[PDB]
């Protein structure tokens, strides 16, 4: 490991070609500042990711300051190519089986809540929509659909995509499920209903 | 790596038998909580160390909550055996060559400032005392004295001890010096005057 004060209330840890940032703390927290050979990387990092996630900054591609996109709730403009972060709608796939009007009414709905955000939708909300649409999502060791997190298991930042699409950068397969009509008993008993977690998000 | 919310404004990272904590951030920061198999370790950690330092918590020994000692500036009572953290005076050694009255007048003095604290004394202050006492400290590849940091190079938490004493836990030899009268020219030019850093501390 290694660790530097990088301004504006954060600090940044480094080890591998891997890197993290975190808030400073109080005025007693006072490390060496950043080696300037890395001021770049600071700025990049702090501006575009959230604290406490670890990243290989080679795997990502940066573009000029104030002109890109951020994964930070605060931050409207980042330096990430939007091709490269989720757009916050990846959860629609889940409603694929419904009729069109209905997918769309759902989609409207979430924009009626906050949700048509870059983080997607909560999870409780997801579960609950859906429940009501006669669906049900089941943890299927062989399913079509991958659930993912960004960067560390326990993050609140999730995503899903189909098994055969290509992972976005820093996303990491968590598990596999299937979506089916919640109309008949659960098939077997190995099988289980997927509980979207509380405080998770899917975009 | 791995990462959990552990209450009261922090979170904690884990990897190896090694562990760290850091402040949470804003209300958006929301991870999994601690596996309770580790709530202990949280409490231990957050109560006794400062953020952003990494520790092998096996190497340390804990004692009942509210009855021990903390490395945290905030925290009067910790759970560390005081045998096991610095007492904040390790810098006296540096004034070994002066007469007694004079070591003591210096020592009084630092207690006249804040300094007779568990973190010892700043560095600028150290340099500056000493300077004035006709001493001078020189980076001596072969010196008697070890300079140390706790846990990561760039910490502000330093310590020194003689080469032959045993390291306290989590301390890590940084470099070696010697103390001499600042009365005659510097011997050679390989050699250099040690600059105690700004924002470093020695206890």
């Amino acid at each position: 490991a290694d660790v530097y004060d990088i301004g504006r209330g954060a600090v940044m840890y480094v080890a591998g070609g891997k890197v993290s940032w975190a808030p400073r703390g109080g005025n007693e927290v006072k490390f060496e500042p950043v080696p300037k050979e890395l001021k770049l990387v600071a700025n990049r990092l702090h501006t575009s990711f959230p604290p406490h996630h670890v990243v290989d900054m080679s795997k990502f591609t940066f573009i000029t300051p104030g002109s890109g996109v951020s994964m930070r709730v605060e931050y409207q403009y980042g330096c990430l190519p939007a091709d490269t972060v989720p757009e916050g709608n990846c959860w629609w796939r889940l409603l694929d089986s419904l009729p069109p009007e209905v997918q769309y009414k759902e989609i409207r709905h979430a924009n009626q809540f906050g949700y048509q955000t870059k983080h997607g939708v909560p999870g409780k909300y997801l579960q609950r929509r859906l429940q009501v649409n006669g669906l049900r999502a089941v943890t299927d060791t062989h399913g079509p659909i991958v659930i993912q997190y960004f960067s560390v298991k326990e993050s609140w930042i999730r995503h899903l995509k189909l098994v055969e699409e290509p992972s976005l950068p820093g996303f990491e397969d968590l598990l596999r499920i299937r979506v089916e009509p919640n109309t008949s008993p659960l098939a077997g008993k190995d099988e289980k209903i997927f509980r979207f977690g509380s405080h998770k998000w899917y975009g």
